């Protein structure tokens, strides 16, 4: 009998980003990433209604440790007024998380900036790809952020980021200094008519990718949004799940 | 913009194995099978029973390419009597495979050299682990096979064989000229004790696998006998399917 090859050593943590259960409750969430061995998830409001009691917060953070997971960060969380903004901040400190991943109007920036100084938290705005006016790719959000305060920076999605004719790992290498979070996904195209896909079907770079984050040092969560299939995603989730822990540990 | 690495080539093919959707009708394994892009599988008795009238197959067949499979061996098939090796050879005549996964009685061998050769047909012998007296292992199936006919061999399983104590990719090297067919499938530890699991979460060392099968060019089919959660098998089907259709492509 030969031991198999040790798996890689990565500085980064495998998680869920909510919208993947944008169709379904907590305790199926949980149950999922139980199953899939995944020990991270980042907070949506469908799951943890920003006006929640502290006693539901307590609920709520007792139902993931039941299931092994820590809810490592809110959002994506959008933020129209200065009045979002300041609910968005309280509520994360209520919950207990120091990341905020977050859409805020441009104009509104400044007062993020005000926020972090005040909470000391990070602010991770999420790039959507060449569909949307705001925040098309992670140079945008590096041009809005690099003369701001250090800790508002980007949630790279890999997928929106080639979508627009990007190259996620050549941004991660320009930009780490302010990707605070990350969503994994795949893509059929590197344009606008791209389309979600399974992990390893598409044209995403993972091995790259996780060199890259070796490279740069990124200590964040790789956070899975799976955006096909949603009334049903089980079998796409974990087949993504798979396909990305295999390029983890082989790489 | 920069493409990912081109896909490893691989002699293989990948496959389901029909235990592993004993708790499932044909219809959910395959649209399963469909959804994970998978082309091949393996038949079994409670898909397509022995005594199938000859339009029941037609409809079988026409099912599997209206989900774009194709059934490429029947079996396991269990037989302890001549009559049953009777019954399994024609069975396949009629469902248009030349192969056939058999666990026949070892005083049955005789006959099943005869039978592979009036019907043509190759004959894989699946071997069982250490809880099962009769075919333990790979070793076990090439001494009771290597001086009978050429088209008897061994439908290698590799986790059966390593829960043996028995290195799969050193028997695979061994004994290439009499596999026929694979299970693919992971296990906790090289011991009766070892239990199933997702691919990737186990002992087994599948990039060797990969290398061993290029190594020996193995064209038959590596097919997933998944036998966790069996009741609900779904989530650890598609993550065992994606770790090792990554292995595949990057070893």
């Amino acid at each position: 009998v030969k031991p198999k090859a040790p798996k890689a050593v990565n500085p980064f943590h495998l998680g869920m980003a909510g919208y993947t259960f944008v169709n379904f409750d907590l305790d199926t969430t949980l149950k999922t990433l139980e199953r899939l061995d995944i020990h991270y998830l980042c907070i949506k409001d469908f799951h943890l209604p920003l006006n929640s009691t502290d006693e539901q917060i307590r609920a709520f953070h007792d139902k993931c440790a039941a299931h092994k997971v820590t809810g490592y960060a809110v959002g994506p969380i959008y933020m129209k007024s200065e009045e979002e903004i300041d609910r968005a901040f309280d509520y994360a400190k209520r919950v207990g998380v120091k990341l905020i991943v977050g859409v805020p109007n441009y104009e509104l920036l400044p007062y993020v900036d005000k926020k972090v100084k005040e909470y000391d938290f990070h602010y991770a705005i999420h790039l959507h790809g060449p569909d949307i006016k705001t925040y098309p790719d992670a140079t945008d959000v590096w041009v809005h952020t690099k003369d701001l305060d250090p800790r508002i920076g980007m949630c790279l999605d890999v997928g929106h980021d080639l979508r627009n004719g990007c190259d996620p790992v050549a941004d991660l290498k320009k930009y780490h200094t302010r990707v605070f979070d990350m969503h994994i996904k795949d893509v059929t195209d590197s344009s606008k008519a791209g389309v979600g896909i399974e992990i390893g079907r598409g044209k995403i770079d993972f091995p790259a990718l996780i060199r890259m984050m070796r490279e740069v040092n990124y200590t964040g969560m790789c956070s899975l949004e799976y955006e096909k299939d949603m009334k049903d995603p089980f079998l796409g989730i974990a087949e993504s799940i798979g396909y990305f822990k295999a390029v983890s540990d082989l790489t």
